[PDB]
């Protein structure tokens, strides 16, 4: 059947669309099956439809999404804005409630406005893709470096705004965001920071501005349409280096942690974001599970020891990278070997001694780490047949034995819904992020169904052990949001209570981290 | 004549201060004239008496402070929340409207409730101030240190909600903020971040949480009363050495300016935040203003260059410190020294090397540099009678043409009113402050009025060259928030909206800002 808004009729919504297209023009509006199918999530959670878009439209201004939503109040129509809609993981471009339209800012908002050199800063549309501005600014000969998550393909501007992150000491991206433009829910639009002072130059260069600061409101949210966003950029080091400790036991784990710590928490001798990886995320980015399982169930410890020796890793693979003159890094290198050298089997590798197969995730990160895009990791989906995943990510503190029983209780999860357990434990400076990653056949309604179901679970078990997720899929958003419970519920009315104020008609990306506006809010959408 | 909160008659108040009484103690509610004037602003501004309280009432725990929010929503009473009420420079405890109750929660709110070695954060309540954190730290033998402003007796809670700073790699004390503990305007508790998650041991590890990231629209603000916060704290390096660069023309600044930029963007060599202060600030931090000059108007040329040669300083005076080992140190200096000596009569002083009085300065930046909390800084005040300053601090890019800029139209505007150009530069990373403090005699009506006409007229030239500031006076909220009008005035209405949604009765902080909820705008309160 068509997909139509919540309590929109197919006249009511055909004329909602000719509004659109008199804005954006007619080439610019997708709304046959045909279209949409595209724009569904490509990992969907669950056996049944879900997150269905009703239309997808494409402007190419500021104004022009100013009078989108304009339109939207008018008609009762549903927006979830993307940039460039690649939040896969997560939900894709697909929207939380089934019926939204889609504002794919990014297909025509894709211009770079401005990289200032000197003060290291860009200026985006939500268009601009890591690869669109690598390539800007090698062409421009820049001595300045970006921070990309794992693929290059997304977009600086939304994943920003969904809190996403890198892998250099630039890799909040957050953090780094400086200024924004938005339109809010009833159509009006707002620079936040230096932007509100007219003629200021200091919009990049300085994110609070004056009263109560406002932009991290913006992300992983539905308060607007951001049309432009500021972000600082970090000058390029003289020379790098890439290194690999390998570590053979999975009990290894509480130790590599608990040195990983002291060595990140002043930002040297670790001065990237140290990620610790295990065999099945290095073994799925450059093999197919079949390669060394090819039966039912977990896969046994047999094949685990064969992956490890055949690919040369092991258990645990912890990437870094460093930074600085040659003396420099040649000094914290030793400081590194030192302190991880205390685990009994630790070898270490660096980027120029190691580019076997199973070297081939160290010269993936060797590129992350220095701001080169990527898309090597799109071979973990190539593990099993129609490959997709879905994120999980708890967050704790950076303490061995935690580490310990969040690896244990999610490996006891995935084995009894038939998923691997692939993960990769992170450090940014004092908390721990225990990086989940099920992949799985999408063409199988069973496996679907098995990632909601054990991923509800594990959503469960986590907050019961005092752990919560810093970001979730469409299919998570309400649990998620149900564990931020303190004070009986006291964050979610909150949010509940400026979602209503800035959106009065409900019209922005209902149900978006769990938040749903007044007319939607206890329906079970 | 008393002062009454508006529209609440003398009984109605009297009443209301009995309920506070039954909240808090007998003896914890003031509202005597005299048991008032200690909370009146230290250093006023304007001739006619402006920001007068009504009451302070000081509560012991986050239970009592939600009761006193609910009896102010009963009586129309609005609170005016403080930690220690140090705002010195910016109102004191001083509330915004005038007939506010003062709510000091740092009298009785005074814990340090955690303080976590191995992850290195402090969990406070308000009352705790720098030189508490200190003796803390101090008698615990902790590796850590603390990050405070130029006076020590203000808190680490009440700076960080007007997003004040200090001078280490830790200046930013926002930026390290890490969970709040609120009383939202209506009286209900929430807590922000991880501490929204029941249990997490992570709410002083990992700011954001889940969805969108509120803790900024606390700081600068009218919409909540907070009632605890942790804040990340660095562990202290094995050693620190301090220095002074003098610079002798007034016109160096261009080049000081343009020198310290790259210098400071990657945070090396400059480890710490750069201060380049005016030969004024140093004399007055020394010395009367009588010993240079006893005569009508402005210092004249020959006094400031007995002030130079009398206390062997420039007219711009850097200030920096490195931390590491001993080599680390060395290495950085030389840097320092090879890049600043390109200026023509630039002279290098080390905290060993200068004990004189013109050295006094050095040998206090290197306390606050390493956290260690100071009042020397109380001797400005000493240099005119009855002694009061009020701080002006525009934002604008790094650059030295810019700089030069602001201080000829800054000095311009204050010799107009007969009043010394007492300015430092600064920068964070990539943004620029121009740090202008005017020091009066606060017992003069007419140097009141002159400070106060001046400043407006700061804020207005300021503006129309585009700057901004980044935190202001009582005085002056209504006109710096109006500068940031981009968009016929988007921003202010978006926290407009926000406040009339969590404080419908108006009630928190009105004015705070230039934030006023709907019972009190327009009215020229
Ligand atoms: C499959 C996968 C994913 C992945 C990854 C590795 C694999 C194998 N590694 C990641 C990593 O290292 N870091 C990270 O942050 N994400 C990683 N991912 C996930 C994903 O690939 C990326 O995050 C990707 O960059 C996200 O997609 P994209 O950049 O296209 O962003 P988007 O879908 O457009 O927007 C995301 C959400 O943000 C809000 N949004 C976006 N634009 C707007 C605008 N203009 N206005 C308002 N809200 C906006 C929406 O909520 C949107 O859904
Ligand atoms: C005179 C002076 C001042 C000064 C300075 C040097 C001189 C000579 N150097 C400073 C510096 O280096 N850095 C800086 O940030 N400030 C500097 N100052 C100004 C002042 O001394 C300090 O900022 C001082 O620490 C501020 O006072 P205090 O710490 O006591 O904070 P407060 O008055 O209690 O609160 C300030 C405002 O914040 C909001 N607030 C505070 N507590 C709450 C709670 N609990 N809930 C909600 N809002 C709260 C209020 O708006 C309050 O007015
Ligand atoms: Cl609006
Ligand atoms: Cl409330």
């Amino acid at each position: 059947t068509r997909t139509l808004p919540p309590g929109v009729s197919d006249e009511r919504f055909d004329a909602a669309l000719q509004r659109f297209r008199d804005v954006v023009g007619d080439k610019w509006v997708l709304s046959t099956a045909d279209e949409l199918e595209a724009f569904r999530d490509p990992y969907p959670v669950g056996a049944a439809e879900a997150n269905l878009p009703s239309a997808v439209v494409s402007p190419e201004s500021t104004e022009q999404v100013q009078d989108i939503v304009r339109i939207a109040n008018e008609y009762g129509i549903p927006l979830h804005p993307v940039s460039t809609g690649k939040n896969n993981g997560y939900g894709g471009a697909a929207p939380r409630l089934s019926g939204s339209v889609i504002v794919k800012t990014g297909e025509r908002m894709n211009r770079i406005l401005e990289v200032n050199e000197k003060y290291g800063y860009a200026l985006l549309e939500p268009g601009v893709t890591y690869f669109d501005l690598y390539e800007y600014l090698q062409s421009h000969d820049s001595g300045l470096m970006l921070d990309c998550p794992d693929l290059g393909w997304g977009s600086v501007v939304g994943n920003t705004l969904d809190r996403g992150v890198g892998y250099t000491p630039y890799g909040d991206h957050f953090m780094w965001q400086t200024g924004l433009e938005v339109v809010l829910p009833q159509g009006e639009v707002m620079r936040t920071g230096m932007g509100a002072l007219p003629g200021s130059d200091a919009w990049q260069l300085f994110p609070y501005g004056f009263g109560p600061f406002p932009d991290g409101m913006f992300t992983q949210s539905n308060l607007g349409i951001v049309t432009k966003m500021g972000i600082a950029l970090m000058q390029r080091p003289p020379a790098s280096q890439s290194f690999l400790i390998t570590f053979d036991k999975e009990e290894d784990l509480e130790q590599i942690v608990d040195i990983m710590l002291p060595l990140r928490i002043n930002m040297a001798p670790l001065q990237n974001v140290p990620v610790l990886r295990n065999i099945f995320m290095d073994a799925a980015a450059v093999s197919k599970r079949t390669e060394w399982f090819d039966g039912d169930g977990p896969m046994p410890a047999e094949a685990i020891e064969r992956m490890k020796k055949d690919l040369d890793l092991g258990f645990w693979n912890f990437y870094g990278t460093l930074y600085g003159p040659p003396p420099l890094i040649e000094m914290y290198y030793g400081m590194i070997k030192e302190a991880f050298g205390k685990i009994p089997g630790a070898r270490f590798f660096t980027h120029e001694e190691r580019d076997d197969r199973g070297g081939h995730v160290l010269q993936d990160r060797h590129k992350i780490n220095n701001g080169i895009p990527s898309l090597d990791e799109l071979q973990l989906l190539d593990w099993v047949p129609n490959g997709g995943h879905i994120g999980f990510v708890p967050v704790s503190a950076p303490d061995g034995r935690e580490a310990m029983k969040q690896f244990e209780m999610v490996r006891n999860r995935a084995n009894e819904y038939n998923k691997d357990y692939m993960a990769t434990f992170t450090i940014g400076l004092r908390e721990m992020y225990h990086v989940c990653l099920f992949i799985y056949d999408t063409a199988d309604p069973e496996a679907r169904e098995e990632i909601l179901q054990m991923t509800k679970v594990l959503v469960r078990e986590a907050a019961e052990a005092g752990y919560g997720e810093y970001r979730t899929h469409n299919a998570l958003m309400d649990d998620v949001m149900a564990t931020f419970n303190w004070g009986d519920g006291a964050l979610l009315k909150f949010h509940e209570k400026i979602k209503d104020a800035l959106d009065p008609n409900g019209i922005i990306a209902p149900g978006k981290s769990g938040i749903w506006p007044q007319r939607f809010r206890g329906q079970n959408l």
